């Protein structure tokens, strides 16, 4: 059965260290760049309100077949495996909790994170059991607003929430403009509504950017990270073991299907670290740090690429 990778670093900044995100990330860099990902727990009294327009939040999540890659005599009428469904935040959550409690035969919060992790990787490699989930992924914060309060006049901000609209840890206030000569000659956060087993495969960011992720609420998001010094090692293991039909694809396309059990990387000498990102916690990914993960249950995350 699956062997959990070692835990990535977790930082608990004091109020003083919490003042400036770029300064803090710069200070922790000597350790965190050696693990690829790290977790940051804000001070206990730092609790931004959830600011999305919830009544109008409607979306059609994408369908994910956990074993699609291992499952490569074509099946009868392939391409029509699942019906299309639109949800609200509420109806997706009801669907998500029902799925998970039915799958594990227990209340959703009683399922151990280690068990969901073990079962996720078993299902990904299983050809006898076909599990299909849904992921509200890559929803633009322009659509229904950010999960953070924003002083753009589209939604009311209470006085005690203004500090969150102005916080440097509000993902809308991260620097996103890369320096270039072209910038003189001449992005917003994305939202992720997860359910149990919904997942993202191994990838790095465009321009090898940093990224930061905040889990607004819900069950944890489980991460795996590889430090940038092992990027070529991971890419070589992928080339050796990925399906030949996809081996020659450019990286931007190959990264759509680069699912790989962390133990396979670890067996080939790739350092891998893990974490469970819980509600109210940040995950930072460092430049060219490969990362992948899956959701433990119904949750809501916001992410953006930033530059230093
Ligand atoms: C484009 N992109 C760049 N980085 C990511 C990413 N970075 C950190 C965390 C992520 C998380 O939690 N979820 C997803 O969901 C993406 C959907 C994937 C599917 F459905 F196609 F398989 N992406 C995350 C996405
Ligand atoms: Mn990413």
């Amino acid at each position: 059965e699956f062997v959990p990778p070692p835990e990535c670093p977790v930082f608990e900044p004091s109020w003083e260290e919490f003042t400036d995100p770029l300064s803090f990330i710069g200070r922790i860099r000597p350790l965190a760049e050696k693990t690829g990902i790290c977790k940051i727990r804000p001070p206990k009294d730092w609790q931004p309100p959830f600011a999305c327009e919830v009544k109008s939040f409607r979306f059609t999540p994408r369908v994910q077949r956990l074993n699609e890659l291992e499952a490569m005599r074509p099946r009868e009428a392939f391409g029509f495996e699942q019906a299309v469904r639109e949800y609200t935040l509420q109806s997706f959550g009801e669907m998500a909790d029902n799925f998970k409690s039915d799958y594990f035969n227990m209340p959703v919060h009683m399922v151990p994170t280690e068990l969901v992790e073990k079962e996720f990787w078993r299902l990904v490699s299983s050809i006898e059991e076909d599990v299909i989930v849904e992921y509200g992924a890559d929803i633009s914060s322009k659509d229904f607003g950010s999960g953070f309060p924003v002083k753009d006049g589209r939604r009311k901000i209470l006085p005690e929430e203004e500090e969150y609209a102005l916080s440097g840890w509000n993902l809308n206030n991260m620097p996103v403009l890369e320096q270039s000569v072209l910038a003189h000659i001449n992005k917003v956060p994305w939202l992720y509504v997860g359910m149990c087993f919904s997942s993202f495969c191994w990838h790095i960011e465009d321009h090898w950017s940093y990224s930061i992720n905040y889990l607004h609420w819900g069950e944890p998001k489980t991460w795996y990270g590889v430090p940038s010094h092992a990027a070529e090692q991971l890419e070589e293991v992928m080339r050796e073991l990925a399906p030949e039909l996809f081996e020659s694809q450019p990286d931007l396309l190959h990264q759509l299907v680069t699912i790989m059990n962390p133990n396979v990387l670890m067996e080939h000498g790739v350092p891998v670290y893990r974490t469970n990102q819980c509600a109210g916690e940040f995950v930072v990914t460092f430049p060219r740090a490969y990362h992948s993960g899956f959701n433990q249950g119904y949750n809501f995350a916001e992410a953006v690429n930033f530059c230093t």
